[PDB]
């Protein structure tokens, strides 16, 4: 009784990415009908827009209750930032994964010194459109969040200003890489499956690993409407603890063939286990006469971490999501400064719940001490200081603040 959720029935979305390995995982291996919720419908989304478009809708409404998220959607949608004003209040209930994802690099840039640490390159991208006729173009999956700042992280990072150097636009997955394979596309932020096919099919090479630019760095999360969650505590944290379980079993190496074989599947990614294969096991071809990455540390991962729990959503995650947002000058008005993103990030975030969920799942052990992972360290060197995101901001060479 106590247990036993108030709806057995939620909607949740995930686009075909390993990111939703959690939400997958967790309904076809059972482990959401462990705590009840046998009505789990994970709902393929078309596209990102599309994600935000439904869950704003709710499940009412033939949308979504929640679901896989590029961070901070959440956020933005509860300040109805990015719905028209249509604030659809939301709570950040656990992150599903860390790394899997990457940017990959047209062939035609190689040995120009376009990989991780783009500096020696910043000229070359700098004047592409007066040596090549336009102007370097890449990609991410929606504007303004994850894809973006990654991608928006390594070109600065290199000393290339992502809004006035090259042309950064949000372009479906597959025109982008249609536009790769045309010789019109030069970047773009992707993840799995996406790079083990670019390089497999001569279409690109990978400049490099999000795992390499924030090795472990906070990714996609599942969220879910806050009226949705208000109105069902016990099947929230029902959930909670299915995708727990589903993201533990996930990293048992044992159960990853059989994790790759079920969102390949038909019903799910739709795609050859071969090109998941190979990142499950952190193994990736990088080309441009880059060393090919061995090691599962540097593969997608769903429960633990090389610094904490995966899962677990850290607070200070939260707020660089909205510090970077600051540093890019996104939503001036909406979230003009840190204490405006903190209290966004205090409605939104509910990783009192996940301790709740974990404690009564039995996974205590697990649970970090606190809400914040502590200083982040990028691949240049740059470090985020949770308690003094400012600090982290005028750190920056390139940026809008
Ligand atoms: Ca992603």
């Amino acid at each position: 009784p106590e247990m036993m959720p108030e709806t057995a029935n939620i909607k949740l979305g995930y686009i075909p990415i390993v990111e939703a390995a959690p939400l997958i995982i967790a309904q076809e291996k059972g482990f959401f009908a462990k705590y009840g919720m046998t009505g789990v419908e994970v709902s393929k989304q078309a596209n990102w827009a599309s994600a935000r478009d439904n869950v704003t809708i709710g499940s009412q409404g033939g949308g979504i209750d929640g679901g896989q998220w590029q961070m901070p959607m959440p956020h933005l949608i509860t300040e109805g930032i990015i719905t028209n004003g249509n604030k659809v209040p939301m709570y950040v209930l656990a992150q599903l994964i860390t790394q899997g994802n990457g940017i990959a690099v047209a062939p035609m840039h190689e040995g120009k010194g376009v990989n991780l640490d783009i500096t020696k390159a910043a000229d070359y991208i700098k004047g592409f459109n007066k040596t090549n006729g336009r102007k370097f173009k890449a990609a991410h999956t929606f504007p303004n969040v994850n894809q973006d700042f990654w991608i928006r992280y390594w070109f600065a990072a290199g000393g290339v200003d992502p809004d006035t150097d090259i042309d950064l636009l949000a372009v479906p997955p597959a025109e982008t890489v249609q536009g790769m394979r045309n010789g019109t596309m030069d970047a773009f932020s992707t993840g799995d499956p996406w790079p083990y096919r670019i390089v497999t099919e001569n279409i690109g090479y990978m400049a490099g690993l999000t795992a390499q630019i924030w090795p472990y760095h906070p990714e996609e999360y599942l969220a879910i409407r806050a009226d949705w969650v208000d109105k069902n505590p016990k099947a929230t944290k029902a959930l909670l603890k299915g995708i727990m379980e589903a993201q533990q079993w996930i990293d048992d190496p044992k159960n990853r063939p059989e994790v790759v074989q079920i969102v390949s599947g038909r019903n799910y990614f739709n795609v050859p286990t071969t090109i998941l294969e190979s990142p499950f096991k952190g193994q990736y071809t990088m080309g441009d006469g880059q060393p090919a990455i061995d090691d599962f540390q540097k593969g997608p991962l769903y429960w633990k971490d090389g610094i904490g729990n995966v899962s677990y959503p850290y607070k200070s995650h939260d707020l660089w999501f909205l510090t970077e947002s600051i540093r890019w000058g996104f939503h001036k008005n909406a979230i003009p400064d840190l204490d405006t993103a903190q209290k966004i990030i205090d409605k939104v975030n509910r990783e009192d719940l996940w301790r709740e969920a974990a404690t009564e799942a039995g996974f205590t052990a697990d649970i970090p001490s606190s809400t914040s992972r502590g200083v982040e360290t990028f691949f240049d060197g740059i470090t985020f200081d949770p308690a003094n995101p400012s600090a982290y901001l005028q750190s920056l060479a390139i940026k809008k603040v």
